[PDB]
């Protein structure tokens, strides 16, 4: 369907907008380039450890690569809605976020291929909770967005993304890789990367916020239904997360070679803890 | 609807596909920021000039800001319709490509702010030959990929978009904003931006003339569906350059206080000299 002006024509950007600042704030700090990493000190980790240490590192990995791809293709739907009512700003904003994701995802993908296990396939470490969340409720959340746009299916795809899959956890995997390798000194051009996505990651969730912010700001009713979407994710986000916690029970070997005491009750505990702040950041006022 | 899997988990990104070497390469060149452009002398230039002068650079300022701003909303189906496909590099590429248009629609509101007309409605300068190409027959043939993702469709998609209004309307503008302004002496911060889209605008076309070339490499009958499109469109590229000829032909005040002979006659001819060598990109075989 036709467009009937543009907004830069009759007038300007409205640069004052929030997720105008946002956009520059992102051009500014987002220059990194996941091909300038050097794996090299990162390839030679995973060959020095043993078979079953190896196997440590790719559940979490595991997760990230399909999340990263997830989100790449399914922020598609958003930006679309939101150019289609004409947040020319968001878009632009939306422009950064889509071009951090593809990143995201190459960045993983050249650690997977520099540590020689590009060929396998990880796909072993998605349990029916992980399956939920990334293959099913996140597209069709998305995607919804295509034929209804209203307040309801703009907030329910914004918690999805942003608040739970970013906001939950996201968030707790960047930590969880901080707590376990860094610790353990591994994998450097890894955990380079993740500083950046985490780095990253604040833009997003903060667009999350603000469009949750603006439509709860219209019709306080609609934040009863960001706490429902919250909850009603949130048995598969633990769910994933117990059983990334039995893995890592089961497969302890990097652990002790490491001298990690990972510390599972208090990863599982970040994840609560994320989940209700991200709740805490939505204003029912 | 759902994703049945993930190629980054799977295996990894195909890192000799065309469409992400054209990737990095956007990374490495694309960091120029509008916001870094100095538009002082800009200022200066334009409030300089007379009424009749001021005017001489509106309606190409006012089809490029336009034209950036659709471009912009309007590749979001193409990366969806290759999403879905699962063409990952492709979809790579194209949020660089979308990144790139959000710049450029930053880039020359920044100019109309900065010289003071950015509350002057500048869609007088669309006549109904630039509206049926940018109001209309560029969001049809993108907007029909959600429904229609097949050869026909996308070859047409990329006909109007890379093809048409990059590849022969961008391009002669780059070459008519240098053959004026340059000359003149004036706008430098403009044309610095210029320069940047124009840099840019390779990629765009690049990506273009691949996805065109790869669906006639299937069936070289799609070779004269491209022909077709491209002469459809035609008729309203010439009736849009011949409008503004006229109105540079009108308002000539500009061209005599700089000494430009402006040669519009050859302004016309680089804009056929375009829309033939970009059918020429394409091989029927
Ligand atoms: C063992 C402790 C559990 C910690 C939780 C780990 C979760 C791993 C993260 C996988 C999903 C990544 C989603 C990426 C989203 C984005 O890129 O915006
Ligand atoms: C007087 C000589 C005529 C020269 C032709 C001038 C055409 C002006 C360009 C306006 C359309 C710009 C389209 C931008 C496309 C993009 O950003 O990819
Ligand atoms: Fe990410
Ligand atoms: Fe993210
Ligand atoms: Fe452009
Ligand atoms: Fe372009």
């Amino acid at each position: 369907v036709h467009h009937d002006g543009f907004q830069t024509v009759k007038a300007t950007i409205d640069w004052e907008h929030p997720m105008f600042k946002l956009y520059e704030k992102a051009k500014r700090n987002g220059k990194w380039n996941p091909a300038d990493i050097d794996f090299s000190q990162d390839q030679k980790d995973f060959a020095s450890l043993t078979s079953e240490e190896k196997i440590s590192a790719l559940p979490l990995v595991a997760g990230f690569s399909a999340g990263e791809e997830a989100v790449t293709l399914d922020i598609l739907p958003m930006a679309h809605a939101l150019a289609r009512q004409g947040r020319l700003e968001d878009v632009l904003f939306l422009t950064t976020f889509m071009h951090d994701e593809a990143k995201h995802v190459e960045m993983f993908s050249r650690w997977q291929q520099a540590v020689g296990i590009g060929q396998m396939d990880l796909s072993v470490f998605h349990n029916d909770h992980y399956k939920r969340i990334f293959y099913e409720a996140l597209p069709e959340a998305m995607n919804r967005l295509y034929a209804d746009d209203s307040p309801e299916a703009v907030i329910r795809a914004a918690t999805v993304y942003n608040m739970i899959v970013e906001g939950t956890l996201a968030e707790s995997g960047y930590y969880t890789f901080r707590q376990i390798y860094k610790k353990a000194g591994l994998f450097p051009g890894l955990l380079q990367g993740i500083d950046y996505l985490n780095m990253d990651e604040g833009r997003h969730i903060q667009f999350g916020i603000y469009t949750i912010q603006r439509i709860v700001n219209e019709d306080e009713r609609y934040y009863e239904l960001f706490i429902r979407y919250m909850d009603e994710l949130w048995p598969h986000v633990i769910g994933y997360v117990d059983y990334l916690t039995e893995l890592g029970k089961r497969q302890q070997q990097l652990a002790r070679t490491y001298a990690l005491e990972i510390d599972y009750d208090l990863l599982r505990h970040y994840v609560i803890k994320q989940f209700n702040l991200r709740k805490k950041q939505i204003s029912r006022t």
